[PDB]
């Protein structure tokens, strides 16, 4: 697995990639704007998925900080572990930034 080992930070928590990310699952839903979808990772530098249509309703289990980016981790139905960029962050967590959602979190 390699996640955090100790308790540490509560709700997020840091994976063995360096990624802060919690357990969370809600729906989020896009706002006017399309947003650029990727795979197996949550960076920029990450295989693209696809768009996210604007308006989109996703439902994610997961959040990710990760490339300044927050991110939110679901599943496609082929299996892929899409990260979806949400709204930036400042930073890293405890003391994380998150910037304005480009969407909603149901």
């Amino acid at each position: 697995e390699t996640p955090a080992t100790r308790p540490v930070t509560g709700s997020w928590k840091k994976n063995q990639y360096g990624t802060w990310y919690k357990p969370e699952n809600a729906t989020f839903v896009n706002g006017n704007q399309p947003i650029v979808t990727r795979i197996g990772s949550p960076f920029l530098n990450a295989p693209v998925g696809g768009n996210l249509p604007a308006g989109a309703t996703i439902v994610y289990d997961e959040v990710c900080i990760q490339a300044g980016h927050i991110w939110i981790g679901y599943n496609a139905y082929n299996g892929n572990r899409v990260y979806c960029p949400v709204r930036t962050c400042q930073g890293v967590p405890p003391n994380q930034i998150p910037g304005v959602a480009w969407g909603v979190f149901k």
